[PDB]
């Protein structure tokens, strides 16, 4: 059964046949969207054919599907999969592995770049300290003095789920938030209750609006350990505007380097519970989302203010406004430095000639439109006019609970 | 299978029950989410009944009269009149309810907080299209309302066999001409090229200006359809200007006040109106941002970017998005200057997230379609753009249907 997407701009259709090949399942049904909501211990009963998929894809992936080379590396699998409960990957699978997980990431507009990614094997590594120091490599490799490469890093997989290596921070370098007792929020308030799990364990909080995170890293099950990234390691970029002097004024800098560390990659049915990893930023997630986001920095009103808007009704589209130089200041603060930046236009253009030579070269491209559809001037950009097919494929990145909601604490 | 529904921007929490009275189907299955597509013969006397039962049941539970002598009396007559007249007819009451709760469940629709303060015009006793066109008028004039804008349905006579169809041919009952140029391009209103060349090929005399007003073609009873203008003095339109720059009067655009969707079909209890076109006042953005920007419309961002002497050289200085934010503030100052009605993506957004709150408080939930429902525009400062929503098929509803000329018998 085949499906056709149009996109209504440019009358482009196009045909996807890969959405065959998927096996995970939407949240979806014949009676109800899910498409909109945010979020919709493996016996080896379930994990070779999951091996097995996983191996097939990689042989067709090399042209060697059938082949000796193939059917050994099934055969090795299989027993040790048996014999173990589990199995290793090869390097050039764990490669594939991490690269295909990004190319199915179906709410990322960035994977033109899917192919060009630096895969650091960190399944060697045994302790919290070994954690901090994979992790400081992967900083410093990505952030290449602002000429950003995107990279991951992956620790050792799941076992019987009670040795877990996971990154308790949500990206490897975020803002401190911190709840006052007047209830204004100090910093960011999207991480006021992992900079309070911080200071429990002992941080030294410097509580200004800026305070770079510790790492918190989980090796082996044990307790989480407390690590400062060197502060020269932390790329940063102030943000001023090219026609506003004031803009600086406002006291804002950002990070470089966008590097995500609390998702699991599978594959072949193997868990990678700690798996960070980075590319560049659009310029959106930090001007719309980062600052402008009602729950996050909220500079708005103070751009808004400061442009002498009439912040009296809403119909004088102040906030659009506003946003819109925020973001430019974004963009601006960060060419200026030579830090790398994407603007929204050029990713969702990039976006839509990726996806369609995904098309003719893969049979399809899933998509989340919900997250594709940058969150200003969605129809400006040629992605809003781009219908897309939302289907899981493996290997996969998925979500995972916050590790201080399912851990047990040592002590 | 009693779904919860988050706002991240709230923590704010509703269930839904609703879903579960859904019907119809959404295009999604569990392996493929379809969210994103735009869309993806008549009834036999046998499944025409269980719909009639079915939106008779909700109609009299919604009165407080459920299984009572006046439910099952009205159940027993459509039930005879079906097995004998292979159709039936609504009563009043009931075609009121129905259209009201087809703009209730339309999942696509923001505006829908308004829902119950529908004015139905029962045109069902229609015959000709000189007879449609007067009903239309009618509509017209009295949503208008002199720019204090009202919503309103008007209601012709539902199919019988398919080929006695009621048809509006336009996709509003108001819209600008679309003309093919030599130059190459393209005139007035580039998404009604091919309909201002039917009407042409029907016989209208266009003015080929840019903002020319399309005729009405109009199809009763499965005829050859109609051409007919609405007068002028029914046509409200607003000259677009700038609150801060006097430059943009210069630019010679205009809108109409009026948004009468005419091209859908009305479905309630099973039967099937294909003529109903249907109006409310717009969000600012539906002109703004996708009237004039997008580039298969009007497309002036360039020439508007150019008046505001912005960089245009690379797209990093936002320079598109600064023109439609100038724009769409232009678009809202100039209606509220002309008293005509107009709502703000803002505002309209957050009388949804209220109107949905209410639904989930007083009837279980409300189906809505996130990818349609956030504007586009500054979607992530609109409250809807962190609400999840849940998305099924209601009946009453309003559906698609073929552009009639793929299909009249000519
Ligand atoms: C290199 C440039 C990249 C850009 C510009 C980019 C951009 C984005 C954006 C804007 C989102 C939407 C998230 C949001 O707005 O909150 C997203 C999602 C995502 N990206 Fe990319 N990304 C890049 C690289 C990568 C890399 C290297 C990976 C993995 C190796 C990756 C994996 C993902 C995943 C898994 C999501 C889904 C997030 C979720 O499901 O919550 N991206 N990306
Ligand atoms: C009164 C103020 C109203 C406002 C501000 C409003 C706003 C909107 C908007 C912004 C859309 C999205 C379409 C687009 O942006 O391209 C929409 C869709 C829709 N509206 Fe409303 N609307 C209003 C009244 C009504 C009324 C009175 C009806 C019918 C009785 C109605 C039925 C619909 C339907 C069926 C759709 C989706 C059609 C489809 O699936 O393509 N609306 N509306
Ligand atoms: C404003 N939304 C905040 C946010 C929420 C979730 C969730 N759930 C997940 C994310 C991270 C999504 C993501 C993941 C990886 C990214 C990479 C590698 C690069 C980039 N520029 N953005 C990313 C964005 C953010
Ligand atoms: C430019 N948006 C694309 C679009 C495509 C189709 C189709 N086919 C149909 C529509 C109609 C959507 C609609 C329907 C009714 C509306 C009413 C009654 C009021 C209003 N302000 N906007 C509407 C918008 C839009
Ligand atoms: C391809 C995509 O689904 C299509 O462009 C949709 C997206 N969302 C929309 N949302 C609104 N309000 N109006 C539209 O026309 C569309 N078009
Ligand atoms: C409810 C909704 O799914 C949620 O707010 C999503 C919508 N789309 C998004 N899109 C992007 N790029 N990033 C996001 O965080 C979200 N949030
Ligand atoms: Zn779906």
């Amino acid at each position: 059964r085949f499906l056709k997407v149009k996109n209504w701009e440019t009358d482009v259709v196009l045909t996807d046949t890969l959405h065959l090949k998927s096996t995970l399942e939407t949240g979806c049904t014949e009676h109800i969207c899910m498409g909109s909501i945010m979020l919709p211990v493996r016996t080896k009963d379930q994990l070779f054919p999951l091996a097995k998929e996983f191996l097939d894809q990689y042989y067709s992936s090399i042209k060697r599907f059938g082949s000796k080379a193939h059917m050994d590396r099934l055969e090795e699998v299989n027993k040790e999969i048996e014999s173990t409960s589990t199995y290793q990957l090869k390097d050039t699978e764990l490669i594939y592995g991490a690269k295909h997980a990004w190319r199915n990431a179906s709410r990322c507009v960035g994977r033109i770049q899917w192919s060009k990614l630096q895969v650091f094997d960190a399944r060697d590594c045994t302790t919290a300290h070994g954690m901090f120091n994979y992790i400081c490599n992967h900083v410093k490799y990505a952030t290449n003095k602002g000429n950003l490469r995107s990279a991951i890093t992956i620790f050792p997989q799941r076992t019987d789920g009670k040795h877990d290596f996971r990154v308790w921070n949500s990206q490897l370098i975020r803002y401190a938030g911190y709840k006052q007792p007047d209830g204004s929020t100090l910093g960011d308030p999207a991480n006021v209750q992992f900079t309070e799990i911080c200071i429990q364990q002992g941080w030294k909080a410097p509580r200004g609006r800026f305070d770079v995170l510790p790492l918190l890293l989980q090796a082996n099950g044990n307790d989480p350990e407390l690590f400062q990234i060197p502060p020269e390691l932390v790329l940063e970029v102030p943000i001023r505007h090219p026609k506003f002097d004031w803009f600086k004024d406002l006291g804002l800098k950002w990070y470089g380097l966008p590097a995500v560390s609390n998702m699991l990659l599978e594959i072949g049915g193997l868990e990678f519970s700690a798996c960070p990893f980075s590319g560049w930023y659009m310029g959106t997630e930090i001007g719309v989302r980062d600052y402008c986001d009602n729950s996050r920095y909220n500079i708005l009103e103070e751009v808004a203010k400061k442009m002498d808007l009439d912040m009296r009704k809403t119909s004088s589209l102040w906030k659009d406004q506003a946003l819109v130089e925020i973001n430019i200041a974004v963009l601006y603060s960060f060419q200026s430095d030579k830090v790398t930046i994407v603007d929204h236009h050029s990713a969702t253009e990039s976006f839509i000639k990726h996806m369609e030579n995904e098309y003719r070269c893969r049979g399809g491209c899933p998509a989340d439109w919900v997250w594709i559809v940058p969150p200003m001037s969605g129809s400006i950009t040629p992605v809003f006019h781009q219908e897309m097919l939302n289907y899981r494929l493996t290997p996969s990145f998925e979500y995972q609970p916050d590790p201080w909601n399912t851990h047990v604490w040592k002590g």
